[PDB]
């Protein structure tokens, strides 16, 4: 994958998930929690200054919101999913975001790029990967 940049600011409204099920399985979320959660809509709000993201991930169900800046290391401790901790760190490579999420599971972690008016995301865990894709409600310029 490319990004065409590194701006992400904006409201992006989900319009494809694939192996989400998958992914959250590889969590160990539970089975009911699976099924909720599986088919329902998200949203995602950016909020990026610089290296400063502010980001939050919404549903009817749950909401699945981070904050972190770009090379700096920190303890994300997962409650919106399968409450563990892991030492997460976010990096440019070239204009995809890539976090590494180290800890228990292996593999874990997700990449974010914007392609043209669309914003994709990867969410991996152990032998899963998760697509997702999200259309454009807002963006700054």
């Amino acid at each position: 994958m490319r990004g065409s940049t590194r701006d992400q600011n904006g409201t992006w409204e989900m319009e494809s998930n694939e192996n989400f099920e998958g992914y959250m399985k590889a969590l160990d979320i539970d089975f009911a929690t699976r099924k909720i959660a599986v088919r329902l809509t998200q949203t995602k709000v950016i909020d990026q200054d610089g290296d400063n993201f502010k980001t939050k991930t919404t549903s009817t169900f749950r909401n699945y919101d981070v904050d972190f800046t770009v090379g700096v290391e920190f303890d994300e401790y997962t409650k919106s999913l399968d409450n563990r901790h892991v030492k997460a760190l976010v990096t440019w490579e070239g204009d995809v975001l890539v976090c590494v999420q180290k800890g228990e599971k292996e593999n874990r972690g997700w990449k974010q790029w914007i392609e043209g008016d669309k914003l994709y995301l990867e969410l991996t865990c152990g032998d899963q990967v998760c697509r997702q894709v999200f259309k454009k409600k807002l963006v700054p310029r």
